[PDB]
C-alpha cells in the first residue's frame, strides 16, 4: 500500500506499507476526497507533538466501505461515509463522565495522523464503524462534505464553548478555514453583531459571506484598540479564538465584558505559556471564563452536522478555493498548505 | 384622554380617563404603531384573568417619549422607543433569583392589560425608563418593529427553553404569529429540520419562508401519528408549543424522543389540568423536561432584538398582512382578532 | 440452577433454570448479600409492565465474580463487586446523547427484573463488565453497600435533576427508603431547610437522622395546605417526588414557587394521566420545569457512590430494618416486601 | 465620627469624618462586630488598587440599622443585619446580565474600602437597603454571623464555580480562611475526597473538621507531585485556588484531569500575567475550563448562607481564633492580621 507519510520531523515522502485488517468493530476505508490542514505542518515541521517515523498524515477525508468486521452491524461495503477526524474508543470511563476527545486520555479521541496512519494512503483504518461513522446522502458534493470531519465540527465548537445568546455580540480571532466555520457558527447559535478579525482579502469576503458585519485587520492598528472602539468601550459578550500566537490569549481576555466568555478552538504549538492579563481579568474576579477544546467526533455529530449542511443551514463550498485530482497530488495539496500562498483557504484533493 | 378599553367581561368600548403622570423613574409615551392579541380576547370575553373595569388594553407597542421623570438619564422627550409587553420592577428578590418575569409575583412582569392600562390609549405610563424602554434605531419600520414587544421575544424564548443542539430536529406545534417567531427562532439556535403544525394557507407560507422544512396539517390525521411517521419512529429532539387546546401537551410527550425538552409560550386559558400521560412519560422516568414560562422583557431583551433585525437576522414584517391608519382603527384591529379570518396573521395600527 | 421468580403474573415461586454463561466482555457473579424493591411487587401483582414468563426477580446486589470473559481485564474470579441496577449496552446513539439509561430504548438500561434474569438466583449474568461493575472496598458493611445500586442512586438523582442551589428549601414528597436517600441527596447539594412528608414514624426518625428539618403528615390536613403555611405563602425551591399517587404531581405543582424545579424519582404504576394543575402552572407560563428520570448506573456513578460511603459522607445502613441469613429467606424478604408491615424500611438478605 | 483608615499607600491611621446621610432607598448601619481581611492588606501596603486617601477600611460586618430613607420598607431603626462585603447597584445592564456582582464596571458591586469608605468607623452607608441587608437571627452569635458577609460567600462560590459532582474529588489550593470554607463548600457540593494544600497546623485541623480527607503540606516536595502520586496518577475533577502566587494557576492547569474545572477565588496583587502551561492545557484543546470570580453579594445571597448556617448545615465559629472587645481593638486586629503569627486564621472585633 502507498500513502505520504512523515519519515521524521522536518521530512515528508511517500512511502509502502502494508493494508490494514479490521478487528471484529473496525471497517477499511478508501479515500474518495481528502484535505490537509495547518495542524500536519505544525507536527511535521515544527515538532509540536514529538517525534514520529513513517507516519501516514491526514485527518480529513470522506470514502467508502471496503471491508468490515464480523460484528459491524450499521455499515456494508460500498457504502459511501464521511469519516470525522476524531474517532475515540467508545467504551472508558472518560466517556462515563462526558468527554469521549478525552477518551483514554488528553486529546487521546484524535487518532489519525497522531497516534494512528491518516487518511493520505490508498487505505486507512477506523476504529468501532458503528460508533464513528456516518452515511454521506448523495446530494451532498464531496468537495463540500470533505469539510464537515474537522474545520465545520471544530469551528462550530468554538461557538458553543462560547455560550452565545440571542442578539449576543461575538468576535472571531482569526479567519482562517476554522475561524470562517465559527462565523458561520455564531450566527447559528443566534449572534446579531459578529466582528472579524483578519486581513487576506479572499479570508474577508468569505467571512463577509458567512455573517460578519464587521472586518477588523490587524495594521490599521491594535485589535484590541480597534474592536473598544467600534463597540464604544462596551467589549464584547464573547470572543472565539481560531487562530493566532500566545499573545492572542491576553488581546482575548481585553475586549471580552465581566461576565463574558473565552471559547478557544486554536492549537498553540509554541510557548511556555499562555498569558492572561492580570488587570484585564480582574485580578482574577472579572467572571470572564476562559475555555478550550478538541472538537467533537463520532457518528452522532456528523449526521448532525451533516443535517445542516442538508437542509441548506450552512455551505462549506466556499472555503474549497483549490480542487485537485490524482493521489499523486496530495504531495501538491500538502506543501501549498505550508507555504500559504494569499489567495488560499483550503485546497481539496478528488481521488476518484 | 381616550382609550379602547375593557368595560366589563364580554363588554368593550371606547372611554375618557385622566392623562398619568410619571414618577422620578418613569415615562409617559404616546403610540406611533400598535397592534392587538389573542391574549386580551381571552381575558376580555372569556374572562381567563378575573375580572376588570374600565382598564384600557393592549401591551404591543412603539412610540416617542413624552415626558420623563426627573431621575431618568437614558431617554428624554421626542426620543422613539419600542416598548416590551412585559415591563417588571427591577428591584425585588425574584430580579436576584434570575426571573424577572415574576417580579412581585407569579407573571407580575406584564403589567399591561392585566394590572395597568394598555397602550390602546392616547397615551401610556412606562414604569423604570431606564430599565424597561430601548431607543428604536430610525432604519427599522414602524409596523416591523412592533412586532419586537411580544411576537418575537415569546417565539424565541421557546426556542431557547427548547434546549436546541446544533442539527437537532424541532417539532412547532402552532403556527400563529408566535409560532411563526419560534420557527424563525429554532433556525437561529441552529436547528436542521423544522416541522410545523398548522392548517391555515397563509401560515403555512410564512411557516415556509421562516425555516420550516415540513408543513403537518390537523386534518389528515392525527399529529402524533403523523410526526412518527415522518421521522421514522424516533420522534423529535424538542417540540414547542405555540397554541392548542390543553390536550397538546399530551401530543407534546408523544412525540418528543427520551431525554427530550417540551416548550411551552402558550396561554392556556381553559381546561382544570394539563395531562401528562403517563405511558408516554416512561412512568415518570422518560426523562422527558417540560418547560413554560413568560416571555422575557426589559430594555437588554428588546436592545438585543432589535440588533437581529437590524443586522437583517430576522425579518418579521411578513407577519403583518393588515395595516391600518388612524386612532379609531384600534377597534377595527381588535374585532378582526376576535373573528379570526382565515388570511389574517397580524394586524398593526400606524397611528402617526 | 435455582432462583426465585416470576411465574405469571399474580404468581411467584422458585424455579430451576440452566446457568448462564459469560459473553467475551461479560461476567457471571453469585450474590453476597441481596434486597427486593417495590418495583417488583409493581411488575408482579399489577402487571405494570406487560407479562412475564418464569423471570428471575431483584436489581439489588453485591457478590463476587465466578467467571469472566475473554476481554474483560479489569475483574477476575474472586474479585468482590457493587452491581448496578442499571446495567446498560454502552455502544448506541442514545450513549453518545449522553442518555446510558435509555440506551437501546425507553427504559432499556434497566435489564435485571426486566427483560433479563434478576439476582434472586444462584448466579446471575452482567453484560460489559468493566464498564458496569465496580471493585467494593473490604470495609464497607455488604448491608450497607446492597443501598447503592438502586436506593442511593435514585434518591441523589432526584436531588441532582431539582437543580438545588446553596441555602434552597426543598420539599420531598414521600419518605420510603427512596425518599429518604433523596432527603440525604439535597443536604449533600447543599440545602438548607427540608421538609419530608410522610407518616410511618419509622420512616420519620430515618429522616430525621438524614437531614430532615421538618415532618408533614398527611392525616393533619392536606399536604399543599400545610406546606404553604410551614413557608407563610413562598413555597420551596425545589420538590423531589419519590412516591404517591398520580395526583401528587398536582401536589408538587401548587408547592414549587415559579421558577422552580420539580423533580421526579417516583414509578408511577397505576392511572392513564398524570394532572398537572393549569392555574398553578400559570396557564403554562410560571417557569415550573417538571423532570423525571431513571436512575443513573455503571460502573463510574457506582465508583462515586462508594468514595461518598468510604468517606464517611453518607450512611446508608440506616435503611436496613430487617436482616435474614440464607437463600431461602428471600421469598420471606419478598413477601414482607408485600403486606408492608408498619416497622419496614429496606430487608437485606446475606447469603454467605 | 471616627474611623480606621488608609492616609495613603504604606500609611494607616485614625481619621475623623462627617457622619454620613442616607438617600431615600439607604441605611447608616453601627458595627456590632468587625473583621479584617487580607484584602486590604494588599491594597494599602502593596497599592494594588491605585491610591487612595483618608479611606475607611474594612467590609466585613454584622450591625443595626440606625437610620433609613424614606423608601426603605423591610428595615427600621434597631433591627439587626447582615451586611455584604458586596452591595451593587441593582439598576444596571450587568444586572440583566446575570452579573450583579460588576454592576457598573469591573468589580463594580465591591464598594466597601475601595471606592467608599468600610466598615471601620462608628457609623458606614449601606446603599439600597431592601435589597443589600438581610435579618440576623438572633440564634446565631456575632462571631460566627460575621464570617458570612464574605469569607463564606467567597470559598461557597469556589465550590460553585468548580461544578461539582456528586462523589467528584476536589483539590483545595490553600487552606486560608478562605480556603477553609471552600473545603465546606465542597462537602456542601457532594464531594467525595477532598485534598486540602496548606502548611500552618491551625489550618490543617480547621481542614480536617471541615471535611478533608488529604492533608498535603508544600515542603514534603512539590503540591503537582504529591497530588498525582496520591490520587495514581488520575488526577483531580476539580481544583479551586484559594491561595498563592501566580504560579498556582500553572500547578492548578497540571493536577485537573481533561475536562475538569478550575476555579479561582484568590485575590492575585502580585505579578504581570498568570501563566498557563501550553503542555498540560493540552495545546488550548484538553477541555480545562478556567474560572474566576467576586463573591455573590446582595439580600437573597446573604439569607441563604444564613438559612445554613441556621439550619445547622455549616458552623463558620471555628475561623474565628481571636476575639477582641472594643472600638480601640481594630487598629490590633488590622496589624495582627498584618504580621500573620502562625496561630491566627480570622480575628474578630465585637464592638458591642
Ligand atoms: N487538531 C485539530 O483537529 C484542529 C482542528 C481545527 C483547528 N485546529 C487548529 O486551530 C488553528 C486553526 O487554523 P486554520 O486551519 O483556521 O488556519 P490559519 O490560516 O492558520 O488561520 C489563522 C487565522 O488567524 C490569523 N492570524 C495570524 N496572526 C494573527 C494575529 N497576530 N492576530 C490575529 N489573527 C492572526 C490569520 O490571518 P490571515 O490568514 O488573514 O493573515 C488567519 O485568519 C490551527 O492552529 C489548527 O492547527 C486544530
Ligand atoms: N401573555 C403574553 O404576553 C403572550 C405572548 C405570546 C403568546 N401568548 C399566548 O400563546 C398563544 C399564541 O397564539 P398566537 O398569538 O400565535 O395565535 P393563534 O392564531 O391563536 O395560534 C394558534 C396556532 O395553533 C393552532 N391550533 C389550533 N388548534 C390546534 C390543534 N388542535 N392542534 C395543533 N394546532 C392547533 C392554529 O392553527 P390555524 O391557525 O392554522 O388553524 C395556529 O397555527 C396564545 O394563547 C397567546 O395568548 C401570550
Ligand atoms: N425502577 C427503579 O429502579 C426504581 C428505583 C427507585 C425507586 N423506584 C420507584 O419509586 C418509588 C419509590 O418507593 P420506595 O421504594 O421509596 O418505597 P415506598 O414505601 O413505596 O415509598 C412511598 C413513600 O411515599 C408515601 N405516600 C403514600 N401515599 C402518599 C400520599 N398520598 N402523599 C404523600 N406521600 C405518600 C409513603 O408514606 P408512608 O410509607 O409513611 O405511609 C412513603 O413515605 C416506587 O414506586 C419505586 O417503584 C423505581
Ligand atoms: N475581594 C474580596 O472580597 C475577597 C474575598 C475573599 C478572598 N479574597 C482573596 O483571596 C485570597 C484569600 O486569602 P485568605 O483570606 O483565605 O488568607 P491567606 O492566609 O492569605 O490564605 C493563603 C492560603 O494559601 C497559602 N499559600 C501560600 N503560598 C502558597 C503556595 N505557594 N502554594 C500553596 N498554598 C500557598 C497559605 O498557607 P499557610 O497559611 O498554611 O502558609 C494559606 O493556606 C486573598 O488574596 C484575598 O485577598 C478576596
Ligand atoms: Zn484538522
Ligand atoms: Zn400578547
Ligand atoms: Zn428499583
Ligand atoms: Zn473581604
Amino acid at each position: 500500500m502507498k500513502g505520504f507519510a512523515m519519515l521524521s520531523i522536518g521530512k515528508v515522502g511517500w512511502i509502502e506499507k502494508e493494508k490494514p485488517a479490521p478487528g471484529p468493530f473496525d471497517a477499511i476505508v478508501r479515500p474518495l476526497a481528502v484535505a490537509p490542514c495547518t495542524s500536519d505542518i505544525h507536527t511535521v515541521f515544527e515538532g509540536a507533538i514529538g517525534e514520529r517515523h513513517n507516519m501516514i498524515l491526514g485527518h480529513e477525508a470522506v470514502g467508502e466501505v471496503v471491508e468490515v468486521g464480523s460484528e459491524v452491524k450499521d455499515f456494508k461495503p460500498g457504502d459511501r461515509v464521511v469519516v470525522p477526524a476524531i474517532t475515540p474508543d467508545w467504551r472508558t470511563s472518560e466517556v462515563q463522565r462526558g468527554y469521549h476527545q478525552h477518551s483514554g486520555g488528553m486529546l487521546a479521541g484524535w487518532k489519525f495522523s497522531n497516534v494512528k496512519d491518516g487518511v493520505f494512503g490508498e487505505f486507512f483504518h477506523v476504529n468501532d464503524a458503528d460508533m464513528n461513522l456516518a452515511h454521506l446522502p448523495k446530494e451532498i458534493p464531496l468537495e463540500a462534505a470533505v469539510m464537515i470531519p474537522d474545520m465545520m465540527t471544530t469551528g462550530f465548537h468554538g461557538a458553543e464553548l462560547a455560550d452565545i445568546e440571542l442578539g449576543a455580540t461575538v468576535a472571531v480571532l482569526g479567519i482562517g478555514p476554522v475561524g470562517l466555520m465559527a462565523v458561520a457558527g455564531a450566527k447559528l447559535r443566534g449572534a446579531g453583531r459578529i466582528i472579524a478579525v483578519g486581513s487576506r482579502p479572499v479570508c474577508v469576503d468569505a467571512a463577509k459571506y458567512y455573517g460578519a458585519t464587521d472586518i477588523v485587520n490587524y495594521k490599521d492598528g491594535p485589535i484590541e484598540s480597534q474592536i473598544m472602539n467600534l463597540t464604544e468601550g462596551k467589549g464584547v459578550d464573547a470572543a472565539i479564538i481560531a487562530g493566532g500566537n500566545a499573545d492572542i490569549m491576553a488581546t482575548a481576555v481585553k475586549i471580552v465584558k465581566p461576565g463574558g466568555t473565552i471559547a478557544n478552538v486554536n492549537y498553540f504549538g509554541e510557548g511556555e505559556v499562555l498569558p492572561v492579563p492580570r488587570l484585564e481579568w480582574g485580578c482574577g474576579m472579572a467572571h470572564k471564563t476562559i475555555k478550550g477544546g478538541l472538537c467533537p467526533g463520532g457518528r452522532l455529530r456528523m449526521e448532525r452536522l451533516i443535517d445542516l449542511v442538508f437542509y441548506k443551514r450552512v455551505d462549506p463550498s466556499k472555503l474549497v478555493t483549490h480542487v485537485f485530482r490524482g493521489f499523486d497530488n496530495i504531495e501538491k495539496a500538502f506543501m501549498l498548505m505550508k507555504d500559504k500562498p494569499k489567495d488560499l483557504i483550503k485546497p481539496v484533493v478528488i481521488l476518484a
